[PDB]
């Protein structure tokens, strides 16, 4: 079975290579940034660990300030500086195996869809993880490479979801104690248009 | 094999959360209401049981009047009030197992594609059901989440059909004695356009 | 493995209900007639048996004159009248089993994609046939139900091909004794534009 | 697992029949030429063998001068003339078997998507190869047939990739010694508009 159920206690958020250099070059970057912050804010509300990564941070900068300020509150965040395109460096793999072996569901955000996101996805699939690509929160230099990467990841087994669909999947019940604050986050997230909804 | 054949003896119609508060907010909701009503009228002709659900009725309202009026005439209908996003709440599942264990094909209509339709679809597939998503009878607040959700369900095994394709599948032969009145239903259904046809 | 190779010795062309009633109801109908006629012409050059059907011919009319004229010179044709939406009526299925059991690759053309083409495709896949849907030569009353049906069939394993692609698969080698006449057919086919190429 | 990892040591580049008569006939031919040249240069940098074919070369012409001149810089190139539409002629297959049996990943470029690229991909899949179609670097006479063939090949197990995505996963790591010249190659490639990005 390939169902891609999402449980808060079995899930972890991945944010890939959202640097300041790629500002002004990524297709629909404001949507990518706004959507990723909604995921991060959701990660706090359902106690999801967050793994954040930077690619050649020396000559490409750090994570953009919009998400960096959001990440301060989150209880469990570890930031990895890498130069492998895939996020699954031995340090990240050890983090997942040593501190959260029961979490086999990865919610994947970041850029570029067809470079770091894709390679992270395939390595995660190789290691037996369920990969959930948040299509709202991934993009590339061109729209062509974003749409291609989504389908290329899909044909390898990755579930392609959205910010709202993933979050309501993790909520699973409006009668849960967290639903009221989940709804506020969703309502606030809807106040900005989706740049990919063409 | 993954054929998605539809037999009236082993089929059942699900109507998810088509409620008043979504009037004027959901993408092409009138097409959703009209297509769902055709499916409900079709279930009367082919004697399909109907399961209807409402999500937090005291805030989102009851089922829209057009569908609730059409549900008056159906022989086998039960309406459930629920807080879980998925329709497979224990009261609904108790109905399926204790009343119709032989019906393992679910025709799914309603809103939203990416929240309650999706989670119903995943849970139904978990229990060995065949899920046929009536694509022109499901929708979301944005077209983006609708299209994403349809492919997200198809990637898990759900069959993506339409009102005409699914109804003609159930009929299976124009020589059957029910085809004369099924034809009348299709002809009336075609008097209005498809809001998703662009 | 699902390669969908096409060999003339094991292939047969199916033409589904291209009748006069639809000359006024079907999206991109002229392309459907033209592409189907190219398939019939190719069936003659490659010695492919052809199975044609009519749905309720007493009321819906016979095959369109453009195709019926082209069928006169075809060596192996058998035309069946049916009320069942699927083309795989017992009389048809007897013809395949008794007279050409070695041919398990079916080239599928006709209308409508979502009713009679799809139900034929599902029944053929049930009996172990490889189904090649000629997307160039199938359509519905609406573009929505054609595109839906194409993916709905592919999701079950049907190979979605085109008039040029299927023909050139069968004409494996340009050094074959058939290539010169096959080229004359393709150049004639390309003289009138593919209406689906939008 | 259908991951489709790409390793330079086990990968080979195929260029299908980019000849001199298809100028003015192939949809977005300039993009196909530029994308293939980027692949050819990447093969040189990553020490990937290159196999080029021409179909009926005497009457269809040689490989286009843009790609022909670039092949002058690559040491490991083999150019063959063929009558068979598929690239897997015995001469080409013997070159693979007796000179690089360890390379079972193929990056596929050229024209036409639905005739020569497709049949090459099907034959390669039949022989246990991973086929990666560089969607950036394939096209047909019509947009319709290229789009069809891409999904017709993905449906059979081929990975649908792009020039940038395939190259970056071949490089695997930004700390590799060849990354600097690869980044220059990618930088030049990003400056050319994508004819299929619309």
């Amino acid at each position: 079975k390939r169902l891609g159920h999402l449980l808060p206690q079995s899930s972890i958020l991945f944010v890939c290579d959202v640097q300041e250099v790629f500002r002004g070059l990524t297709f629909q970057l404001p949507t990518v940034i706004h959507s990723t912050n909604t995921m991060v804010s959701a990660a706090k509300l359902l106690n999801l660990p967050v793994v954040v990564t930077t690619q050649y941070g020396s000559r490409l900068g750090s994570t953009v300030s919009e998400i960096s300020k959001n990440l301060e509150n989150v209880n469990d965040v570890k930031i990895f500086d890498k130069m492998k395109f895939s996020m699954l460096v031995p340090e990240v793999e050890h983090h997942l195996t040593s501190n959260m072996p029961q979490r086999k569901s990865v919610l994947l955000c970041g850029i570029e869809t067809h470079v770091c996101v894709l390679q992270t996805c395939l390595d995660l699939l190789d290691k037996g993880y369920d990969v959930h690509v948040v299509s709202d929160a991934v993009s590339s230099s061109t729209s062509y490479n974003r749409s291609m990467a989504l389908e290329r990841m899909r044909q390898s087994g990755a579930y392609i979801t959205s910010v709202e669909s993933a979050i309501f999947q993790l909520a699973n019940d409006a009668s849960n104690p967290e639903f009221k604050i989940i709804s506020k986050l969703i309502k606030e997230h809807l106040k900005v248009g989706n740049g990919f909804d063409t």
